[PDB]
């Protein structure tokens, strides 16, 4: 029947094997073994596959080579901020966990060895700081810490002084081979949308952020550095209130009532900054990302199902204590294809559901109880929904109200093909398991008997989904009953494999006749061995559900309205 | 808090295991064919008369 | 009402076992006076009683 070969394929196995089995590849990121903590905790870490880097973003973008300041109380106290005005912030890199603070604004001297600061306890492991170790030939500012101080009230702000004019070192020339400048000198704006750190908005600029008003401030910064040495130090020059510009942008005097009123006794003081510096590892004493390869081979294994027999009495011609063996191919036939075929799917839609939820996509190689291989290339994923046709339907003629529905449940349809596609992410599996072909992810369609008369167009606009093949199956059977399957296929290729929804295993069985004496009988007995079972693989699935569609047409449906108070209502 | 004291212990298990009968001693199933037919009589009508 | 039987009837399954060899298109029978046939005949609905 046309139904269980559209959702699995048969697949055809001479009578000598008893299973097959199936290693698929997998290739692997995984940031480096542990060396000694305990290899691992005795259980290496989780490998992630390249796969799932397609669509997040965590997995790659090592940060193993920025030379970021870690706090090492008792020699490194002086060089950060007082812990008092800012708590200090846990940043993650590599295997090491350490906590990172502001510099202070060095004055009178006191230059900072930015080398000797960022020493991460991977470095301790490989001993103390070498000689060759020489910064990036660009070294730039991420954040400058204003202090707005009115009253008493410290509010601070954390700007990112990373990416504007004038932010990188800019090599110089005296005599020296190596000595880079820097001179910053702009002006930083803060507006109405600027927020506080740590979100919030700032309490000491409410009044003139409600009239839509900002303010500019000078901002003066000198410094030298090198990248061979390590040494380096930084002084702030000046910082002082600008200018106010009003909420269409025309400069406003700082005499005038509103902007006097509200910036009296209004102060803003540099707190610290933070710097970008790599080192260029000449020695190459970096680790990285590896990357690997297993496989995880499964076997599957076909039984032998309880025989099919018919009992005739012997030296007894017959044609109503038994037909032609036309039955028995007919009864065979029906058993195989029809009441065990949409047992498993109804079986599979359970599971699915019972397990992964409604509509929750879980991650790549987050399972290892479900069904078949086809979890390790794609986005566990299942969802359903439902149609309530009499209470979601919008038609003005009763002469067309059919075309209505057909059209509602059709673009349904297209809504949740497209948003699995984009969940799922089956597209980048399938271009990367084949690349003479393109993407066509096929949409199998199981439907019984009423539906396709309705999902069919007859003058509407979109039948399955734009650029979506599609085929259509319907099967007479009552377990299916106002109820639509819908998964994804592969339209031509007849091998097992992790993108296929499901293979059937299918051997060629024989009848044997052989008259038994069982209790004092001579009687011929034909008999017919069944062998066969359905496997599954993919774990997509989408159902949706059709309701009420005779108590629609039933009445007449029209024009929902919102009748949108020009009233004393609100 | 809600796994505290929790124990899980297994108890027992069940067996998909098959014969292969290849001396067939099974019943299966049988199939059989009877005739069912009816009886039909077709009656007299009351007649119309002219004088 | 045409659509909704042959389904939880199985009429169209039971003919093809029936009378094999033919494509089983099913027959529907009109019962009305002199008053409706009016309204149902037109062009403008292809289904009249049911495509195919």
């Amino acid at each position: 029947h046309e139904f269980a070969e559209l959702f699995y394929r048969t697949y055809i196995v001479t009578p000598d094997q008893a299973g097959f089995q199936l290693s698929i590849r997998r290739n692997l990121v995984w940031e480096g073994w542990t060396g000694e903590g305990l290899s691992g905790e005795k259980q290496e870490i989780s490998k992630r596959n390249i796969l799932q880097g397609l669509l997040d973003y965590t997995t790659l973008e090592t940060n193993s080579t920025e030379l970021i300041p870690v706090i090492q109380s008792g020699e490194n106290d002086e060089q950060f901020i007082d812990p008092s005005v800012l708590p200090a912030q846990t940043v993650k890199q590599g295997k090491d966990t350490f906590d990172t603070n502001f510099l202070k604004f060095s004055e009178n001297g006191e230059g900072f060895n930015l080398l000797m600061l960022a020493q991460t306890p991977s470095r301790l492991k490989k001993g103390s700081m070498t000689f060759t170790d020489s910064l990036d030939s660009r070294i730039a500012l991420k954040q400058l810490l204003i202090s707005v101080t009115k009253g008493g009230t410290t509010e601070l702000f954390a700007l990112d002084v990373n990416r504007d004019q004038y932010a990188a070192y800019t090599a110089t020339r005296e005599y020296n081979f190596r000595l880079m400048q820097l001179k910053f000198h702009t002006s930083l704006g803060l507006g109405e949308e600027s927020t506080t750190v740590a979100g919030a908005e700032s309490a000491l600029l409410k009044d003139l952020f409600d009239l839509g008003y900002r303010i500019e401030l000078d901002v003066k910064v000198d410094g030298e550095m090198n990248v061979e040495n390590g040494n380096g130090d930084t002084s702030l020059r000046a910082l002082r209130l600008a200018r106010v510009f009003d909420k269409e942008g025309k400069e406003i005097a700082l005499t005038d009532s509103r902007v006097s009123a509200a910036l009296s006794g209004l102060t803003v003081t540099g707190v610290g900054y933070s710097l970008e510096a790599r080192l260029t590892n000449i020695n190459q004493l970096e680790m990285g990302l590896l990357i690997d390869s297993d496989v995880q081979k499964q076997g599957f294994m076909i039984p032998t199902l309880p025989p099919l027999v018919i009992v005739k009495p012997a030296m007894v011609e017959d044609d109503k204590t038994y037909p032609r063996l036309e039955a028995l191919t007919t009864a065979y036939r029906i058993q195989q294809m029809r009441n065990n075929a949409v047992t498993t799917l109804l079986n599979r839609a359970d599971t699915l559901k019972s397990y992964l939820g409604v509509g929750v996509p879980h991650p790549i190689e987050s399972n290892l109880g479900l069904e078949g291989v086809g979890q390790y290339y794609v986005r566990p994923y299942y969802n359903e929904a439902t149609i309530d046709v009499l209470n979601d339907l919008n038609n003005l003629t009763s002469a067309a109200k059919q075309t209505d529905i057909q059209g509602l449940i059709v673009s349904k349809i297209n809504e949740m093909v497209y948003t699995a596609d984009q969940l799922t992410g089956y597209t980048a599996a399938l271009e990367a398991a084949f690349s003479g072909r393109s993407p066509k992810p096929h949409v199998a369609i199981g439907t019984d008997m009423r539906l396709p008369q309705y999902i069919q167009i007859n003058g509407d606009d979109r039948t399955v989904g734009i650029g979506y093949d599609y085929t259509i199956a319907r099967i007479s059977d009552l377990r299916m009953k106002d109820k639509i399957v819908m998964t994804f296929i592969l339209p031509n290729e007849s091998e097992p494999h992790p993108l296929q929804h499901g293979v059937l295993g299918f051997i060629p069985e024989y009848l044997v006749d052989f008259n038994m004496i069982r209790n004092q009988r001579i009687g011929r007995e034909i008999r017919l061995t069944p062998r066969y079972r359905y496997f599954n693989f993919l774990p997509i699935m989408l159902v949706i559900n059709v309701i009420n569609l005779e108590e629609a047409i039933a009445q007449r449906t029209a024009l929902d309205v919102n009748e949108t108070q020009v009233t004393p209502a609100s």
